């Protein structure tokens, strides 16, 4: 359905800003660590610019049309207003973002399954107050450095499939055994995945690098459950733990 | 028979205009001064509006309900249609009246003794021409200011009372005589006077604030008259005016 060839509507446009570690720019088409602002009354993105450099010189013979070349381009000043909820995370976390002059990195998401991340730091944020209207919250991100448009992440494989072959084998309390994931639909693939203790108590879980640790901490029969990128799969696992 | 307590049949309201100087407004049952509209085919008085007005807060507790008040008021806009009679005195004053701003004074006589008195503008004069019908005057008039309801008056005295003291004796040449009319009909009065000269040689009458001054110009006998408001009390007097 999300055919990004045509033209869209617009409405459903979502969003991120990246509250985790790492390349933000790297995958993001998931959604982990990357908190939702909710409730947008209205976007107006960043709009690329450009400077104009002047190339003329004395000997260039004729000088009846002005000639320039392209400056710096200074990607900048996204704005938006959302509803105005205080005591909701993301919106706490934007005063966060605010009170220092942290350059964090987020993301639009529109509706024809295409990105658009940028990186930048706050610059303004209002508030109107008028009654029999919600009050809203606006917020103003000036933009540093290149970002990433929808342009550039033009492949999208889209995946569609993965297994999760464990084990599920008894482990010893201090031995670490692995698990294996397969997110090969073909090869090519365009996400990841997170794995998380079921219990948390009887075993300790540790996904890095494609590479899955698990410890028996405690004796007993933890299931681990894994979800792929920013959900749309999902798998579970079963590890026993034995007392001796 | 006028009972303004109880319902009327509408038939027999008329429509006249003050065409003097004082207060129409003082005693509007008089009918002297005023000049009758006669032959009203339809009436349709003015609507006594008033404006809203917004007092609602920011601050004020909920706005589930609106809250609202008196704003300005603006009564005006009242129509009628009355046989064209071009020739007719009464007319023409109409026709005078629209050709100027001017802001003159006019009242309904309801059956039940009541009057309403308005003043205004004419905004609207026009006329009706087809066969097999009488052909139509149709004025509409813009009120101004404050008028003054039948709901404002409510003690009407009624008087029914009224005798006229004279001198009834000689008067010389450059000198004048004073005539006095008693209106006490048991104290509580809400109707005025006038009187007039017979011959306008002989003598002739100066009222003024219940003042009547005789001053015989011409010797030889003359009769003073009296009417007082619209002719319901009349009173005739005569004086005497000698040669020497």
């Amino acid at each position: 359905v999300p055919n990004p060839t045509m033209p869209v509507k617009g409405a459903g446009t979502t969003l991120w800003v990246y509250k985790g570690s790492g390349d933000p720019y790297a995958n993001p088409l998931s959604d982990v660590d990357w908190s939702r602002l909710a409730k947008v009354k209205d976007l107006t993105p960043g709009e690329l610019t450009a400077e104009s450099y002047d190339d003329s010189y004395l000997d260039d013979e004729d000088a009846d049309w002005t000639a320039t070349g392209q400056g710096q381009k200074s990607a900048g000043d996204t704005s938006f207003t959302l509803a105005w909820m205080p005591g909701e995370q993301g919106q706490q976390a934007l005063l966060a973002w605010f009170n220092e002059g942290d350059t964090r990195a987020y993301k639009i998401r529109f509706p024809n399954g295409t990105v658009d991340v940028f990186r930048g730091w706050v610059s303004s944020i209002g508030k109107a107050v008028t009654a029999k209207e919600v009050i809203t919250r606006t917020v103003k991100v000036t933009n540093v450095g290149r970002p990433s448009m929808a342009e550039d992440r033009s492949t999208v494989t889209a995946a569609t499939g993965m297994t999760v072959t464990p084990a599920s084998t008894s482990v010893v309390k201090g031995q670490s055994t692995t698990l294996t994931v397969a997110f090969q639909p073909e090869g090519v693939t365009d996400k990841s995945f997170r794995a998380v203790s079921a219990d948390k108590t009887k075993a300790t879980v540790s996904v890095s690098g494609m590479t899955i640790t698990v410890n028996g901490v405690a004796a007993g029969k933890v299931n681990i459950p894994v979800v792929s990128g920013n959900g749309e799969f999902a798998a579970v696992a079963e590890i026993t733990v034995t007392a001796s």
